[PDB]
DNA sequence: TTATCCGCTTAAGGGGATATTATAAGTTTTATCCTTTAGTGAGGATAA
DNA sequence: TTATCCTCACTAAAGGATAAAACTTATAATATCCCCTTAAGCGGATAA
């Protein structure tokens, strides 16, 4: 499937936006599906540096994926 | 490592590892030049922590975060 | 009943009790399972007697011992 | 908050004193030194009082600065 | 579809450093072990 | 009735020390705290 190492929010957001794109999902439907505003999703994607982890583990849900750490 | 689904557990994993390596909050708060009271609030109240500090902390422990299903 | 401060004063004391109550050392002994002789030493020579026995014959004269300041 | 019931066993009496000893902040060693006996003896008293001798009992009762009486 | 935008309530991060704790030591306070002698205390029992 | 002896298995207590456990400091380490400046995210929602 697809795993690479992410080391930064500007690197990590890239991949997530790619996932949503690929499954052809629109921001408007992830937001009205997890309970956050469309804006939230857009600000996240273009402004990853300062977003709350609740949002980040909340979007993974939307994208139907999870995460693990590794050395 | 197992799978992480919420900020809280995400902080336990990184905590659990910080202890295993016998590292202290102070010796790792200077390796990334960050506030000692930040690594603290992080482990206890990670829910609203910035993703920048998160990654500065992650690389502090010499590991790397990864997406999956 | 005044305060006692020696194994002797403590013995004369309890004996005077056994005496006034028509009891004998040979009978007091039966009821609490101790050698009649043992009671004879308790009164005549209490210094090396044993607290157990001490509270065996005590509870035998159906009495108790409370501390005092 | 300050009063004593009636002691019926050799343990009850033993622990009753171990309590007065501590409530006064006295170590088994200074009491022992006072009355010329070993601390090793004060020790076995609060622990294994069944076989202890009255001599010792009144020796500690005294140093602890107490006395006793008989009850009905 | 999505990057943008005023108002408005709630909070992390960089500063600077301290209440607050969980650990190492550091010793007190107790409990135990050795050897010997001596006296219970239980069996059984008998003077006076 | 009660004080005493005789044999025996058992241990207090005292002399001489010391393991093992309870409380006290050291002292590093994790959580808190005040103040500023700053961005988040929800609301209703609109330009591109």
């Amino acid at each position: 499937m697809s795993f690479q190492k992410i080391y930064s929010p500007t690197q990590l957001a890239n991949a997530m936006k790619l996932v949503r794109q690929q499954n052809g999902w629109t921001q408007s439907e992830l937001a009205k599906k997890i309970g956050i505003k469309q804006a939230t999703i857009s600000n996240f994607e273009n402004n990853p540096d300062n977003t709350t982890l609740t949002t980040f583990f909340k979007i993974l849900q939307s994208l139907e994926l999870s995460m693990t750490l590794c050395d």
